[PDB]
């Protein structure tokens, strides 16, 4: 499957793509404002994520640091990134269907649209100014708006027992972005697309 990753933000982002134990495609790249990066993701990929990283410094070897979404100091991510990260999540060719969503479970850094470029399903977006409106206790110094599990590490926020409810913090994310997951047991906002669809992820869609 083809994903085109487009940076419409006015600032540089460093896109990342991983399935947690391996890179997808090259795993990461710098995107200046307006640049597009096209990746190929193997059919059958389960548990893939794409995200943006901000305020990164990398040396010639591709080693460095980012203020949001750092994936162990690497330009080319093999593992998932450090919160806060708005996430585009997908599982492809799962019994004939692809499943896509946007999640705020690991916080929010950059607004995002995640849409098919082929026919037969809808896209999803979270484009509100979550960073500007972020509750004081969830604001990340480096930038972004952390989820409450990251900040407080309680069973209730992290849904450790598999039983948890919405919280004042989850409802903040949900009010601003209803079509994104706000906590682990949120009513699913997953979209079902035809198997082998192609997609575009746009940072700063609006």
């Amino acid at each position: 499957a083809t994903f085109e990753i487009v940076n419409r933000c006015s600032y540089t982002v460093w896109a990342a793509a991983s399935k947690g134990d391996a890179a997808l495609d090259a795993g990461g790249r710098q995107l200046n404002s307006g640049e597009s990066w096209t990746i190929n993701v193997e059919p059958g990929t389960n548990g893939g994520k794409i995200w943006a990283r901000t305020d990164c410094y990398f040396d010639d070897s591709g080693s460095g640091i980012c203020k949001t979404g750092d994936c162990g100091g690497l330009l080319r991510c093999k593992r998932f990134g450090r919160p806060p990260t708005t996430l585009a999540e997908f599982s492809l060719n799962q019994y004939g269907k692809d499943y896509i969503d946007i999640s705020n479970i690991k916080g929010f850094n950059v607004p995002m649209d995640f849409s098919p470029t082929t026919r037969g399903c809808r896209g999803v977006r979270c484009a509100a100014d979550i960073v500007g409106q972020c509750p004081a206790k969830l604001k990340a110094p480096g930038g972004g708006c952390n989820d409450a599990c990251t900040v407080f590490q309680t069973s209730e926020y992290c849904c450790t027992t598999g039983k948890c409810g919405p919280t004042e913090y989850s409802r903040f994310f949900k009010r601003l972005c209803p079509d994104a997951f706000s906590y682990v047991l949120d009513k699913p906002t997953t979209v079902t697309c035809p198997g082998s669809s192609n997609y575009r992820v746009t940072f700063c869609p609006t």
